[PDB]
């Protein structure tokens, strides 16, 4: 099936190359004009030679067509949704051009540069048919539903134009005719056409040729977008941020959904494997972030560029650790039990040493700049120590099972001593902001909080390390003592929530505009880890998914440092 | 040995993309700002990984150290007489500059983005050791010759900036730290370092990283040579031009000469089939064309652009046909008598091609621009068609000994008709320019020219066809009839080269700009046409090389359209 142990690579190369797009992009080094050029270069010469080779070489006759309509099908009805309540609820100024560019935004998944090499990692040795399948569903989807919006558009730009329903030949014949210009549609078109007229062979002069530009889309693609996201992301204000809010979950969440359900629905095989292993595939396919392109198109009709290109950046960053966690839970239900101790590890492994590496970035940057020595940064910056402690922890840890046992009790007291006061310190950091903004006079007495966030969980640690029975043949840190290390973190938990909790709401009713938000997100983090600690200990020994659960506190623990990382590391301050 | 059936469609490629960055560049999509962003990716980012990954993977053991030793003093050689000249000739205001950038010039090939993948097409599956040649000359080369060229030239901005010889240090440590710092310098000696200490393995995660960026230099660094020479080769001076002259002559053609002698002097081996592709191998690696690289470096140091960047531009041409005629000479010698049939006349097929399609491009910009009414480029038209009908003539030729016999005699008579025909049209224009200059009153009859240019090659033709006996068996033009039509060609030539000659010599005695170099560069053509005729008469029945003598016939009546193409073609002329 799914060759999950070779997934980690292509997804390290994927963003390793938009990473350096970004670093050379911001140091200034190619520039916004210069970038255009390479722009050009890529988007209308390495693309059309890649679609006219590949459907050149298409066998139209071992392609399963039902997994082609289980995706047309899903794709309208996401598209019909979201057109159906953008005209319902946008304002009547400025509602045809949202209705217009909505539903493409909602629908257009990055499959080429980003979908092509981490299907192929998968699935070039298991299954070889499923690669064919992303040269078919990707341009019937384009063909059928771009032209509606840009029908839309065009009519709203009729619309301010003072006009009426006269001509309504012409509204149509300039949708068409923009969408067949593109330098996608001709190319295949005429891939299409050839691919009968030659009879399925490409001819020995021009293979070469084209597969020279064929090879230079992927990597120059990668770099482009990541020189494109220098800047975008910009201020914003209420509205347009809850838009992005359900435009973002309407397309990572329901759009995979619909997809499952259809191909479960619609498939009749007596294959089981295939059945799965098409289900499966469907669901990931769905997953991809939003497509370049449409920036594009909002920069050609010079009317919805920021929303656009916030959305398709934020879509980008949140794609990445979705593929890896669905990915891993769908092929978590059907192996043995040590396989998934052992998928249980490697999981935590991987994301330990990307938390790891964000978390250097970050504090590096905090504590050059010498704004650690105020009043609010000075708790972050100890809140990113315990979660670094965490992650070197963690490390440590893998590499322990078969060495010193006088080692094992060290690391394990580090680790929930670690954990625990990265608990606390969240807490300790929203009351803090519930007291900066108010209170004159009566200064925080900074050595107390310090002493709190650092006594308090050793004592928890020295607890938990006197009562319980070592056991030896658990492979994992969640069972040492069995079940008072366990009730324990419920508790911690509690007090954190609550107290981090009042002071938000007071504050409410009562730099301040980021800082808020890293509150907020971790409370929504710890509230889903505290039901999973409640879940196992009401309900016997080992719930219906015990392997889910505890996949759920190894990313909830050790990727704490990459959200982080996101909102302060990646930040201006000069030096 | 040498798998030249495959070598045309390697040349198809990669001057085909090359073809791409022109058109875009002058369609003007790909302006001169935004095209330097492309230059930044490929100089910086793609050429930096490709030589990381290949020197991490080198096996130091199968290295034929007597290759390595023959090709750098060979260079070493080019690189000593182009200084020692330049310093004895060069004016004394400017002459150091010249001395640090010409030797440089005649001495740096290509060899990354055009050699290699011509080198793996031909010797990928016949002895797979040669491929990793290419990463060991070229980047010890570099090391050794570039510092101190930049040693020159800091001292000529030394000794203009009114000094001596104070602070020798600085003078050499300036050349050196600039070599350093440029982004190929440092990934070599990185990727050198980490071969021994991680023992000749790359690790996992970063293998596909690698891949990324590597593969990505081949496609975008050729489209970007194309759109640099846009414009570029400027109008020139007297002084200029022959300079240009010889320097471009040093490095295509007396470079290899040392390379294969010294090849011959060093390597002592008892494998003749061996020793003969060595020796091969070594002749077609110094014929690569001069590495645009080094027009970089003279736009930084902004003191010899409009010389080096119209020497690179008109490397890169030249080069095209030394490599396919050189290439199929080495390959003569040592074969079968039939089997060599076979190759003059897939040769003859192969010019033929680019020849037709080369013809019709620069004939249709004269007809559109209605130029072709005027006094002298009227003739030019008519000389262009003349060379047409003998490309297209050849097409048709291949395929029909097999089928009607009545067909071989039509064929013949257009065949050498309008091959005389080129023959005295090339004299007729010489004597129109002769007459334009000068002669005021009295103006040029064109109809009796037009009738003598096609009237006369028939009567001659018609000679030919009534004497002489057709041979059945003989698969080539030259010998339908024997003797009788070798005889007449010789004889044409000769009447054509004094007509010609007579009236340019009175010229200089005595547009103009151009059109006397296409008669020169045709001139020339037929002097050597002419004493490859004139051996094969006087020395009885097949003389010492019979494929050789035929095939430089081949190479000059088929490839006839592709010089004027250059000249004509490829210039302004507004619709
Ligand atoms: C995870 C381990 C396995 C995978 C590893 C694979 C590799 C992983 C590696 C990935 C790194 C990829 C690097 C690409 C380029 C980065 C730089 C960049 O463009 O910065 C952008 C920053 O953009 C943001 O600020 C976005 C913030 C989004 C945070 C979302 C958190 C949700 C995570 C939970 C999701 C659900 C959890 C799952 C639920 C099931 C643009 O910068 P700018 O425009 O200048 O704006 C910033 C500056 N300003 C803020 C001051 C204005
Ligand atoms: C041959 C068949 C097999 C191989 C096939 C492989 C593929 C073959 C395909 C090849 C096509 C390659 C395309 C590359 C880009 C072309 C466009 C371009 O850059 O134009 C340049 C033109 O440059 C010149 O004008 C140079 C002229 C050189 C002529 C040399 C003739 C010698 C040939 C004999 C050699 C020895 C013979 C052998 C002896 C043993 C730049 O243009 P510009 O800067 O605008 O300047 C022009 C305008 N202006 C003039 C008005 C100012
Ligand atoms: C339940 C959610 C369903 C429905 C509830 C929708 C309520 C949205 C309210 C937003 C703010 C508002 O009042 O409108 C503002 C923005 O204008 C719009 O709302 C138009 C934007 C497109 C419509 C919503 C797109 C998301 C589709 C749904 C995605 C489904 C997936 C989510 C479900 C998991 C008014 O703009 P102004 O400038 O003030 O004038
Ligand atoms: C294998 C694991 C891979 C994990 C990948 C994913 C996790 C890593 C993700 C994120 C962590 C890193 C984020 C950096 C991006 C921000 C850049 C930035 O702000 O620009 C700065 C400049 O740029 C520099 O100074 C460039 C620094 C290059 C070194 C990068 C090291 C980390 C790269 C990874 C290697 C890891 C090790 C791999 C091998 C062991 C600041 O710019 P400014 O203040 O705007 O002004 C510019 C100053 N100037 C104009 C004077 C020039
Ligand atoms: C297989 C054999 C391969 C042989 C390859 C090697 C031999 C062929 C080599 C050379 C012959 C062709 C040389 C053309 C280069 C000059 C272009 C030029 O000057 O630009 C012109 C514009 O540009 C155009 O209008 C673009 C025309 C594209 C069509 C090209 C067809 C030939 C390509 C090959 C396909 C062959 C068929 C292959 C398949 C059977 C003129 O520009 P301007 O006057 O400066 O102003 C611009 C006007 N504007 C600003 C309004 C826009
Ligand atoms: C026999 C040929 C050997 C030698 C005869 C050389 C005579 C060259 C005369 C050029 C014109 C002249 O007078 O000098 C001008 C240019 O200045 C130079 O000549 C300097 C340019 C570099 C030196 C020659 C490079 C060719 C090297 C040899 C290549 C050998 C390969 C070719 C042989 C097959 C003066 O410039 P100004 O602006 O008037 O001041
Ligand atoms: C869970 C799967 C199915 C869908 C993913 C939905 C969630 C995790 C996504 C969708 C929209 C996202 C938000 C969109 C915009 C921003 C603003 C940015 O400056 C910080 C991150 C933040 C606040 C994102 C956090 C993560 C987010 C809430
Ligand atoms: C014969 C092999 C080994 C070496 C090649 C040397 C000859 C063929 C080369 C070297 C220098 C070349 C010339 C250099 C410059 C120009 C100016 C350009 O506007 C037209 C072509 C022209 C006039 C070239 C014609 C071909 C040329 C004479
Ligand atoms: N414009 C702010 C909105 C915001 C930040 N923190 C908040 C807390 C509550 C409500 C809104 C916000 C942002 O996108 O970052
Ligand atoms: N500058 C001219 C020189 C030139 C053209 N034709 C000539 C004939 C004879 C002597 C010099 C020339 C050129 O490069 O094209
Ligand atoms: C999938 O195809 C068939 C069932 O349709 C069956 O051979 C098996 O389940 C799978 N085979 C291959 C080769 O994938
Ligand atoms: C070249 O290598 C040796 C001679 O050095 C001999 O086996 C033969 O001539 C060639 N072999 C191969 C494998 O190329
Ligand atoms: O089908 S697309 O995904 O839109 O391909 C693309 C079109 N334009 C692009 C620019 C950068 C990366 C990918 C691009
Ligand atoms: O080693 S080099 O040949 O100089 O490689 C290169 C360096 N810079 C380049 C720009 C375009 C094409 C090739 C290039």
């Amino acid at each position: 099936s799914m060759s999950i142990t070779r997934l980690f690579p292509a997804l390290l190369e994927c963003f390793g190359i938009v990473l350096c797009g970004y670093i050379a992009g911001r140091a200034n080094v190619i520039t916004s004009t210069q970038a255009k050029g390479l722009g050009n270069f890529v988007s209308r010469f390495a693309l059309p030679a890649l679609l006219f080779k590949n459907m050149v070489v298409l066998n139209f006759s071992n392609v399963d067509w039902s997994f082609l309509y289980s995706i047309l099908i899903a794709k309208a009805s996401v598209f019909f949704i979201v057109c159906v309540l953008t005209l319902l609820v946008a304002s009547p100024d400025s509602r045809f051009s949202k209705a217009g560019l909505f539903p493409i935004f909602a629908t257009q998944s990055n499959d080429f540069a980003l979908g092509y090499p981490i299907v192929e990692a998968l699935y070039q040795t298991t299954y070889p048919e499923y690669l064919q399948y992303i040269y078919l569903v990707a341009p019937i989807s384009l063909m059928m539903l771009n032209p509606i919006g840009f029908i839309f558009c065009e009519i709203q730009k009729w619309k301010d134009t003072q006009n009426a329903s006269q001509n309504k030949i012409k509204i149509v014949g300039l949708g068409l005719l923009r969408v067949l210009q593109n330098p996608i549609v001709f190319m295949v078109f005429i891939g299409i056409a050839f691919n009968f007229i030659l009879d399925r062979k490409v001819p020995v002069y021009v293979e070469n040729f084209l597969d020279g530009l064929g090879n230079s889309f992927s990597g120059s693609a990668l770099f482009y977008l990541g020189l494109t996201m220098v800047g975008k992301i910009k201020r914003l204000k209420k509205s347009a941020f809850v838009v992005l809010i359900l435009l973002i979950t309407a397309k990572l969440l329901v759009l995979p959904l619909l997809c499952r359900e259809m191909v479960e629905l619609l498939d009749k095989g007596d294959s089981v494997v295939n059945h799965t292993s098409l289900s499966n595939y469907a669901f990931l396919y769905g997953v991809f972030p939003v497509a370049p392109g449409v920036a594009i198109f909002a920069t050609q009709f010079n009317m919805e560029v920021e929303i656009i290109t916030s959305g398709m950046v934020i879509s980008t960053f949140v794609s990445a650790p979705i593929m890896y966690v669905s990915a891993w839970l769908l092929t978590f239900p059907t192996m043995d039990p040590k396989p998934l101790a052992y998928a249980i590890q490697n999981v935590s492994f991987d994301i330990s040493i990307v938390s790891l590496i964000s978390l250097i970035w970050s504090l590096a940057i905090l504590l050059l700049s010498k704004k650690y020595k105020q009043l609010p940064h000075m708790l972050t910056t100890n809140l990113l120590i315990a979660q670094s402690i965490v992650c070197a922890g963690m490390m440590i840890w893998n590499f322990v099972k078969e060495k010193n046992f006088v080692g094992q009790i060290l690391v394990f007291v580090l680790l929930y001593s670690s954990l625990y006061s990265t608990y606390l310190w969240t807490g300790l950091l929203a009351i803090s902001l519930f007291l900066l903004k108010k209170r004159e006079r009566v200064q925080i007495p900074v050595g107390i909080i310090i002493i709190s966030g650092w006594g308090i969980p050793a004592l928890l640690v020295g607890v938990l390390l006197i009562t319980g029975k070592h056991n030896g043949d658990s492979i994992d840190s969640a069972f040492f003592y069995g079940k008072e290390q366990m009730i324990t973190t419920a508790v911690t938990l509690f007090c954190s929530i609550l107290i981090a909790g009042i002071s938000l709401m007071c504050m409410n009713q009562t730099q301040l505009t980021r800082h808020v938000l890293l509150c907020l997100l971790l409370i929504i983090g710890l509230f889903a880890n505290l039901s999973s600690c409640l879940w196992w200990l009401f309900n016997q020994e080992p719930g219906r998914l015990y392997v889910e659960l505890q996949f759920f506190c190894a990313v909830f623990n050790f990727g704490q440092g990459f959200i982080s990382f996101g909102i302060f590391g990646l930040d201006k301050h000069l030096i």
